[PDB]
């Protein structure tokens, strides 16, 4: 017998990488199903008994310790952000992608605004360089892939003044994602706010976009001095530890619990 | 000389719980105010130095150990969520304090609808009881004052199954604040979601609402079983343990660093 369509969205649904199981083998849907049921069952069971932690959670975590025993600080800034700050980022009506909230206000859709403003505001108080960092959601419309969500959770850091070149941004770029124990390479590319970008690329997935400053945006911004930053999606780091098919997995969900299908 | 609105304003901005200055002493504007930047100055400077660890942060992971090591599961749950749920809330046309994006969505303005959706279906894989708990971000437009945030921080833990009586659900909050050194009461009230709460009190400040099930509310989502919850912000767990005046210095903010201003 054949599956159908959903039988098959179903079976990959409670599919889980670990697994060697052919969908297609011929043997029938039902003990597919069944057998991938228990499977996940047994899965959550020992996540609940052994662990508890989520991964999305246990990730910004691990990332938190590494950057603040590196002398970052760490930030948690608004989420809902003044939608002038779209436009003063050269945002000009990405744009397409921001989600509007009453009149004035949208969800924001990177990290990099808010720091800015801590860099200049810290930068009248604490020792040359200044270090910090922001782990948290950011929001875009998206054509959904399985590399792309609308509700993701973003990485940035940045240092301004003394120790801002390309080699340093490099080398904690590299310090980083060997701490997490991922492969990369980076290649150029450019962007509309940033200009020229160093993207960090494991394989064709875009795990950071990162940028040696200054820029001509900074004098809207009231930075200057020079400055390195990089934006990470935490979702993405979490599709490649785990070999996730699909984003979705890693995301904020009620559909999946650390890659695991809540429906059961 | 005689102080104005303005300066009064920016001298109690910069001033902290710890500080015993008169800012009405005849002592002019210009002293009192390098005064007090300097104090912000060194205790910015310290914590860049020693911890540069997030108030908000760092108090959502103790808090995340704390129920872990309790054995309930960590949720991460989507932030921006249907506006269809509001309405099966009983919330029926805190209906005027919703944030609404785009047409059918909404910021989130408690952790209920969510968690409620993953007790129901970690039931069908977890033995008895199940006990999860989510802390993130929550929204409500409020008419501000120093204990409303419209941004803030909401912590719900819930179990479903045995176990759910008043008397687990008192000396689990119990427990909790006892961990974190707040002294609170216990009294009756009631609100439009759930009917009867048990608030937990410091002082007049509301720190929490607690629910023992079941509720009628609960054939709506598909709850078939005892329950109890409840939902702490903890910005106001922050403004007790703190002193802040006002709940701005705790919450998500450009303006202060763990309750230290940053226009310095
Ligand atoms: N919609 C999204 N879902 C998940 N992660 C994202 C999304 N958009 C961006 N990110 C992550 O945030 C990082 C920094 O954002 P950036 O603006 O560079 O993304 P981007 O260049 O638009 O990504 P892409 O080209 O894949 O759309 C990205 O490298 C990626 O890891
Ligand atoms: N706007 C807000 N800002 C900060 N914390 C809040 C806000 N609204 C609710 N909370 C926190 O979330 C907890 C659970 O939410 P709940 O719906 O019980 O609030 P509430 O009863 O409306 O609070 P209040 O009566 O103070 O407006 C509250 O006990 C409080 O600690
Ligand atoms: N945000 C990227 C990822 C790369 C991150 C680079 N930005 C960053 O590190 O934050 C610090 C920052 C410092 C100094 C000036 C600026 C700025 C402004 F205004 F744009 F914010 N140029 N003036 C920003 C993405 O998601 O497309
Ligand atoms: N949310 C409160 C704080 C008290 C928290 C009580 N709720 C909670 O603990 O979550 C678990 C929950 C379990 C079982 C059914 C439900 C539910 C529904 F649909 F409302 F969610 N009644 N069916 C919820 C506030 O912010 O007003
Ligand atoms: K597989
Ligand atoms: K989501
Ligand atoms: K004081
Ligand atoms: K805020
Ligand atoms: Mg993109
Ligand atoms: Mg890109
Ligand atoms: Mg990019
Ligand atoms: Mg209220
Ligand atoms: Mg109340
Ligand atoms: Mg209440």
């Amino acid at each position: 017998p054949a599956l159908t369509k959903s039988q098959t969205d179903r079976l990959e649904v409670l599919l889980n990488p670990k697994d060697e199981i052919s969908l297609n083998s011929g043997k029938p849907f039902r003990e597919l199903e069944s057998e991938l049921l228990s499977r996940r069952k047994k899965d959550l069971q020992q996540i609940y008994a052994e662990e508890r932690e989520n991964y999305l959670g246990k990730l910004e975590r691990e990332i938190t310790r590494f950057f603040v025993d590196r002398g970052f600080l760490e930030i948690k800034s608004p989420i809902l952000i003044p939608l002038e700050y779209i436009e003063r980022m050269g945002i000009d009506n990405l744009s397409k992608q921001i989600f509007r909230v009453d009149k004035n206000f949208c969800l924001r859709p990177m990290l990099a605004p808010n720091l800015a403003n801590y860099l200049r505001k810290l930068d009248r108080a604490l020792p040359d360089p200044i270090k910090i960092f922001e782990i948290g959601p950011c929001y875009r419309k998206e054509s959904d892939g399985k590399e792309h969500l609308e509700e993701f959770t973003m990485l940035n850091f940045c240092q301004m003044g003394s120790g801002c070149t390309r080699e340093n941004l490099e080398s904690i770029i590299t310090d980083f994602l060997n701490h997490l124990g991922i492969d990369f390479k980076i290649v150029g590319d450019s962007c509309m706010v940033f200009g020229d970008t160093l993207d960090v690329m494991h394989g064709d997935l875009e795990l950071s976009s990162a940028v040696v400053g200054p820029i001509p945006l900074d004098r809207e911004w009231g930075i200057d001095k020079p400055w390195i930053g990089a934006g990470f999606g935490l979702e993405r780091l979490l599709k490649v530890k785990h070999d996730f098919k699909n984003i979705k997995r890693a995301a904020r969900s009620g559909s999946y619990y650390n890659g695991i299908s809540t429906n059961l």
